[PDB]
């Protein structure tokens, strides 16, 4: 079994299991402001209601899942108070009274001061029923920022296919503990397991045509989950006033920031933030964007000696077949993933270069995946 430490969970993974709805009432008027964003957003007082806010101090968020809560709280507000309606006009200076418990909350996580992955999709997530399971019908989102931005199908398709990779990551100690003990069969096993729970992963990543439109997320949801990193909106980034005196850049939210793929290219040897490339360098630059917890067990992984070399020297086809079907199931996710990308940006795009380099960068990540086959 994985150590505590870690924060994966047996049954959701690197999702935060049953994560919290309600802040304690000392934080009320944040919680007024980011449960009613669709509302404040379109009726254009949502700017005004975060500058009338008074700075609240962090000491109150007591446990990580309140911390967690109030990161996915001012994470949204912070989204909504620089995009706005989503039309253009940018703020360039978050405001002193959020801002700063905003950027403390951060340091004392270990997470840029912005809405990232674990925030809205790992985080931002209930049961409608808690004797039901995890399926889409009985769940629902935390927040949301406009009517008809389809966050709900968005977040938890992403959740969904997050949740479906957590059976194979349970098995992660199995892999190695029977490396180390020589137990072919145990191996083989384990392998057959995660190239199985990776391929119904994959059929969980289908929902997302059922639940999300591709003009309302290309249209609204894209732009209030961008970032500030190489953003000509906010050339310089944002000013987190009173918190540093410099406007800082983040990168937006993306399921690029998932520790999922990069747990499975490090188990099995997918060399993907090796060469020094683009897709490298983005690759590791996510990481800063993890929770530490997650980030630590990806480095644990790489520390841990090589399945990919291990099924290579011991002349065994069963072994080497098992391991290409994880491969191969991660290469079958990248490619529907491509299709999803040409659905859900490509198209909205061109009835509205750097179309073709971004399904190139992915393309490069798929086709070191498919490298990696040994058969
Ligand atoms: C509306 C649907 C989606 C769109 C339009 C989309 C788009 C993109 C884009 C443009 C990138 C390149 C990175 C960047 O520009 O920041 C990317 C990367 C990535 N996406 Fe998505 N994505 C979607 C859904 C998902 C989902 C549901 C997952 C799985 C939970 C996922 C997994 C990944 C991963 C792991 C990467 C990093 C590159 C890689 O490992 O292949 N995406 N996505
Ligand atoms: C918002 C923006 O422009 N980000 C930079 C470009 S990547 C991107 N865009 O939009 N979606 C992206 C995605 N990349 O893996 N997966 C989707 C699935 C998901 C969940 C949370 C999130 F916050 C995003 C996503």
């Amino acid at each position: 079994m994985i150590s505590k430490e870690y924060h994966i969970d047996e049954e959701v993974g690197f999702a935060l299991p049953n994560p919290q709805e309600n802040l304690p009432d000392f934080y009320n008027d944040w919680m007024f402001i980011a449960k009613h964003l669709p509302d404040l957003i379109e009726s254009g007082q949502l700017r005004e209601r975060v500058e009338k806010l008074n700075m609240l101090s962090i000491d109150h968020l007591t446990d990580h899942k309140s911390q967690r809560l109030a990161r996915l709280v001012l994470g949204c507000i912070t989204m909504a108070y620089v995009w706005g309606k989503g039309h253009g006009d940018v703020r360039k200076v978050l405001p002193r009274n959020i801002a700063v418990p905003y950027c403390q909350l951060s340091k004392k996580l270990e997470l840029p001061p912005i809405l990232v992955y674990a925030d809205c999709v790992l985080a931002n997530w209930k049961k409608k029923d808690p004797n039901k399971p995890l399926t889409y019908e009985n769940m629902d989102v935390l927040f949301s920022f406009r009517d008809g931005d389809c966050s709900k199908g968005f977040f938890l398709v992403s959740l969904l296919v997050e949740i479906a990779a957590a059976s194979a990551i349970k098995v992660i100690p199995t892999v190695f503990k029977a490396m180390q003990m020589q137990e072919r069969d145990t191996l083989l096993k384990a392998l057959l397991e995660i190239a199985s729970c990776l391929e119904k992963a994959l059929q969980v990543f289908h929902q997302i045509h059922d639940h999300v439109n591709p003009k309302a997320f290309f249209s609204v949801l894209r732009i209030y989950l961008s970032g500030w990193k190489g953003n000509p909106q906010l050339s310089d980034g944002l000013v987190y006033e009173g918190f540093w005196e410099d406007p800082k850049e983040f990168a937006g939210g993306s399921a690029g920031q998932s520790s999922v793929f990069q747990c499975f290219d490090v188990l099995l040897g997918i060399q993907q933030t090796a060469g020094g490339g683009h897709a490298a360098q983005f690759l590791q630059d996510m990481r800063r964007y993890m929770p530490p917890a997650h980030r630590n067990f990806l480095c644990s992984l790489e520390s841990n000696p090589s399945v990919r070399e291990f099924v290579l020297s011991k002349g065994d086809a069963g072994l080497r077949e098992a391991y290409d079907a994880c491969v191969k199931a991660l290469v079958s996710l990248r490619s529907y993933h491509l299709q999803i990308v040409t659905k859900y940006i490509l198209i909205p795009a061109s009835q509205q270069t750097g179309g073709t380099d971004l399904m190139n960068f992915l393309k490069t990540v798929r086709s070191t995946t498919e490298k990696s086959l040994l058969k």
